[PDB]
């Protein structure tokens, strides 16, 4: 891929992201003043773990579907064999969802957009896993400090997804190639926007992976229990 071919990769990634981002950034920013009251928060805390688990499962189900659609629009993701597509989505989809959260997150008051309004982690008290919820918020807090642009989120989420170290791939070398192409594409774009300094600030890959595994473990405790 030459100059025009790396810039085309950039833009196709930004395209998929734009067409699949679920919630527009301007809407999310405009809504930051729209915050759950004390009665509404208490209304959420009083709900059973089961109903709360139900609303979160639906939220996480809807968010994951847009991520699946993001994948399917990625130049070269289709060219991968169907088996490998599945291995990537299985291991990465929820990780991308975790990253995507930072846009719906207000570091000013440590709140997140949920079901029409902004609220803190104490919204989710009834689930009984604040340590995990607080990790997710902290993760989103430290990402929100980098002020990711829409494009950087596009490229970075592509790279969360396209990872050749996912256990059980069949065409591992072809997944490696695409990954290498996106890495360069991302690095180039950062150089054109004078944003290279974020690279040293990007979390250790094992942070996401570790947080997500902990998230899936609780999710499986939930799925079996209800
Ligand atoms: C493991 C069970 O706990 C959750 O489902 C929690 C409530 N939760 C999440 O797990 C999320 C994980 C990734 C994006 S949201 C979440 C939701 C659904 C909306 C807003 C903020 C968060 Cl942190």
């Amino acid at each position: 891929a030459s100059l025009t071919e790396i810039e085309h990769l950039v833009q196709s990634v930004c395209k998929s992201y734009r067409e699949t981002c679920q919630l527009r950034l301007e809407d999310l920013l405009r809504q930051r003043s729209n915050i759950f009251s004390r009665e509404e928060v208490t209304g959420y805390q009083r709900k059973s773990m089961w109903e709360m688990w139900e609303r979160c499962a639906h939220h996480l189900t809807e968010a994951i579907q847009y991520v699946v659609e993001f994948a399917k629009r990625l130049s070269g993701f289709m060219e991968l064999c169907q088996n490998d597509q599945i291995v990537l989505l299985k291991a990465g989809a929820m990780e991308v969802v975790l990253v995507r959260m930072c846009r719906a997150y207000n570091a000013d008051n440590r709140t997140v957009f949920f079901e029409g309004k902004y609220g803190g982690m104490e919204l989710f008290r009834a689930l009984g896993c604040s340590e995990l919820i607080s990790s997710i918020f902290d993760f989103s807090h430290s990402l929100s400090a980098l002020h990711f642009s829409e494009d950087e989120i596009a490229l970075y989420t592509a790279l969360v997804l396209i990872n050749a170290h996912r256990p059980g791939l069949q065409e591992k070398r072809k997944v490696e190639q695409l990954q290498y192409n996106l890495e360069l594409a991302f690095h180039h774009h950062l150089s054109k926007t004078h944003r290279q300094s974020i690279l040293a600030k990007l979390p250790p890959k094992g942070k996401l992976r570790s947080l997500c595994s902990q998230h899936v473990e609780r999710l499986q405790i939930f799925q079996h229990l209800h």
